[PDB]
This record gives structure tokens, sequence and C-alpha cells, in this order.
């Protein structure tokens, strides 16, 4: 009963405009936890949070109010960021994409269902747990984009460039869902290819013209097999409504390929 409300602050696990985020330990339990630290939109961030419970979403635990300051709890992931499993110019064995793919996609179809986008899905964004379970993180530029039915048209330019949507930078009005499927093209890109394939999706980039005219001899795509390539291709497609959907995306032949072998199990022989 005593002293289970107290938290060490023992490291930094990010910093930015926003504030920081301190990895907490309880003086009791030991149990680790992220402590979203905002010196003060954290209104909207909290309602949000408080909406998520799914396996494959940063749990949010509750908040505390000390003046100025906001202490936003969360669920601790021990395995840091999917940004630092994606090896430089190689990216990372297709199994461990395509398991790292089929999460987001839990996570996503979740979000989606409830009516909530999270408008900046980007490997920096994606947490592993001890056993490598993807985690969607950060709701700060989350929105709801569906309520009491009702789909609500976004209009705000939101994300990160190289995996924005070419809508965002093209219409003044876009459909939410198409904008988060994209980024997840973007995200598996960088996982098969460890670079990403242009700095945003404008005519006036090169790289984006070259994909349009289906250059796939060049880079990123020499390096992706013809399977996720072939899925990335029903991605990243400019007409968001042309684009594909999240269900045809999990009827999509590599999306269902066995790659795969379950976590390692222990085992001995005679
Ligand atoms: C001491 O570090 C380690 O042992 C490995 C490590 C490194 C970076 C992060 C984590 C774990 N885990 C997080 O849960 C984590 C939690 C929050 C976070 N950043 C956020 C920023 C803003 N809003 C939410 C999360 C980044 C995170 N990445």
């Amino acid at each position: 009963v005593p002293f289970v409300e107290d938290w060490d602050l023992v490291q930094t696990l990010g910093e930015g405009a926003y504030g920081e985020v301190q990895l907490a330990v309880n003086r009791v339990t030991e149990e680790a936890v992220a402590v979203k630290i905002v010196d003060m939109n954290i209104k909207k961030e909290i309602c949000i949070n408080k909406m998520l419970n799914h396996e494959n979403v940063v749990k949010f635990y509750g908040h505390r109010r000390e003046g100025n300051i906001q202490y936003l709890f969360l669920e601790y992931c021990s395995g840091g960021e999917l940004f630092d499993r994606i090896e430089p110019d190689i990216g990372m064995p297709e199994p461990d994409a395509q398991r790292f793919f089929h999460q987001l996609m839990a996570g996503v179809v979740y979000l989606h269902g409830i009516g909530i986008t999270h408008r900046d899905i980007k490997p920096e964004n994606l947490l592993l747990d001890e056993r490598d379970n993807l985690k969607i993180s950060d709701f700060g530029l989350a929105t709801v984009f569906r309520y009491n039915n009702r789909e609500r048209l976004l209009n705000k330019m939101c994300g990160t460039l190289p995996y924005v949507a070419p809508e965002l930078l093209k219409r003044r009005e876009f459909h939410a869902e198409p904008v988060d499927v994209w980024s997840c093209g973007i995200v598996l890109t960088a996982m098969l290819a460890g670079e990403l394939p242009w700095d945003q999706p404008s005519d006036s980039c090169q790289e984006y013209s070259d994909w349009k005219e289906k250059k796939t001899y060049l880079n990123p795509w020499k390096k992706i097999d013809s399977a996720p390539l072939a899925l990335l291709h029903k991605i990243l497609v400019e007409n968001p409504s042309a684009r594909i959907t999240i269900p045809d995306i999990k009827k999509d032949r590599w999306y269902n390929k066995p790659l795969k072998k379950g976590a390692k199990r222990p085992r001995v022989t005679s």
C-alpha cells in the first residue's frame, strides 16, 4: 500500500518541441512506464488516448497535472523504435518486415474502426515491446475523422513529408484513411530497402516521377522482391480513391505468404 504511487525517472526516452519522455520505474513494484512530460493540443491527445485499447497501440494508464506541467503515463516499450531495426540501405529480413506490417495493419484497422487517424505513421512512431510486438505511438497529431457514423473530410497539413500521401499536397480536402494506408506503404518500403523513396510525393520530385513511370529497376524498388513490390504498387497509388484499402491489403498475396517461423521456443533432443 505505501509508496506504490512513487516513480523514479531513470532515463530520457525522447526529447522534442512537445517536451520530454522519461522511463519511470515504480519504487515498490519496479514496473516500467513511459512518462510524457508536457511543459504546457495536450487536452486532445489525452482525450484520444483515453479511447484506445489495443495490443498494437501504446496503452494509456492515465494523466496527472502538477500546475503547468502535464504527466502522461504510457505503456513502456523496451524494444525501442522500429526505426533502429532498419539497417540503412539494406532494411531487414523480409519475414520480420511482414510480421511488423501485419501488426501495423492490426493497429491501424483498430484506430480507423474507432474513427481515429494517427496522421504521422513512420518508424520513429512504431515502438517494440520485450517480445518485438509493434505498438503505434504518439497521438499528438491524431484526430477524429468519424463521429456518430459520419465521416469528416480532413484539410490540415499533418505528418512528415517523406511519409505523406500526395493528396495532402495537392487537394484542399481528403479522406483520412487512404492517407494512413500510404504512410504504412512508405514504412513497408523503408523496412524492405532501408531507404525512403522520395523527399515528398510531388511531380517536381524526380524519384516520385520515376515510380509513377514504373521504373522499378531503380532504387529502392530494385532491392524489393516481386511479391511485396506488387503490394507496394497497389498502396503507393497517387489517386486516393483508387488506392488499395486495408480489407484488400489483407487479401494481398505477399501479405498472406508464409515466410516467418514463430518465436524460437526452447527444445531438447533424444
Ligand atoms: C532507455 O531506452 C531503452 O531502453 C530503449 C528505448 C528507446 C527509445 C524508446 C523506447 C525504448 N520506448 C518507449 O516506450 C518510448 C516511449 C516514448 C517515446 N516517445 C514519444 C514522444 C511523444 N509522445 C509519445 C511518445 C519513445 C520511446 N522510444
